[PDB]
């Protein structure tokens, strides 16, 4: 382990803070841990697990997705680019999480929160997969404040990746809702200078970033098709000790690269 983690610790020294990184090969079970355990605010990420949740419970409540959400001006809040263009009209449950994933659209984020029943109902339908790490505990924008020391809004890089695979990969949605997570992240165009900076054009990736905006705190989690092999799944996370210090995603894609070379 210390020839695998050497790189990663030189690469947070130079960041001046501290990366987490986990990354799972589906076909043979090797794996890539560098402070895999440990507790990363999750920012905006969360809003990938979010629109998860919402499919899911659609595969109890048909027609779900299709339900009209018509808000009002009290809904909107900052870093909300689709919602407030639909305020005249209103959005449905899968206009709203398409806006959450691909445009990480806060008040898309909290609307669909609300009918989950708050924070709480995502944590708990992140239990139900078996995720015990996963915990948001505030709305947005408060889940940003990303406090040294805090818990609340955090989860690990292990458990992020552990809980993608499960519902991009494994069980947890049937085919139609799963390939519509796919799809919405593959989608996603907020991270090309994130995970997908590591990975060859050729292969296909799917993607979820986050932004704090404060401490050094941003992240990424994606699932990689390499052609004609077995998908890849991996999570990176960072944090800095001071309020104003700068998140990078150069570093991000950096600790990327070396996950995925150390696999095998
Ligand atoms: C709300 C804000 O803190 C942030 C988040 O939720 O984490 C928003 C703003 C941003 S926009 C990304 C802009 N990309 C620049 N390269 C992100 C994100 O990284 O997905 N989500």
């Amino acid at each position: 382990t210390n020839l695998v983690a050497e790189p990663f610790a030189k690469l947070e020294q130079d960041f001046g803070g501290s990366i987490g990184v986990y990354a799972m090969d589906t076909g043979s079970g090797a794996t890539v841990s560098y402070r895999a355990e440990e507790r990363f605010p999750l920012c905006g990420s969360f809003k990938g697990f979010l629109a998860a949740a919402v499919l899911a419970r659609s595969q109890q409540q048909a027609g779900l997705l299709d339900t009209p959400i018509r808000y009002g001006k009290n809904a909107l809040v900052p870093w909300s680019p689709i919602s407030e263009k639909y305020l005249t009209t209103g959005m449905t449950v899968a206009e709203l999480s398409a806006a959450a994933v691909q445009y990480s659209d806060n008040a898309a984020a909290n609307l669909l929160l609300k009918e989950l029943g708050g924070p709480a109902g995502l944590t708990a339908f992140m239990r139900s997969i078996g995720d015990t790490t996963f915990r948001l505990d505030r709305w947005e924008l408060e889940l940003n404040s990303a406090i040294p020391g805090d818990a609340r809004d955090t989860s690990s890089p292990r458990a992020v990746t552990e809980s993608l695979q499960k519902l991009t990969l494994g069980s947890a949605l049937a085919a139609p809702q799963r390939q519509q997570f796919v799809d919405w992240l593959k989608g996603n165009p907020t991270g090309n200078h994130r995970i997908r900076a590591a990975v060859p054009a050729d292969w296909a990736v799917g993607d979820k970033t986050g932004t704090c905006g404060v401490y050094g705190t941003a992240n990424d989690y994606a699932v990689v098709w390499p052609t004609g092999r077995a998908p890849i799944v991996l999570a990176v996370y960072t944090r800095a000790p001071n309020k104003d210090d700068k998140h990078s995603e150069a570093v991000i894609a950096a600790a990327a690269r070396l996950a995925l070379e150390g696999l095998g």
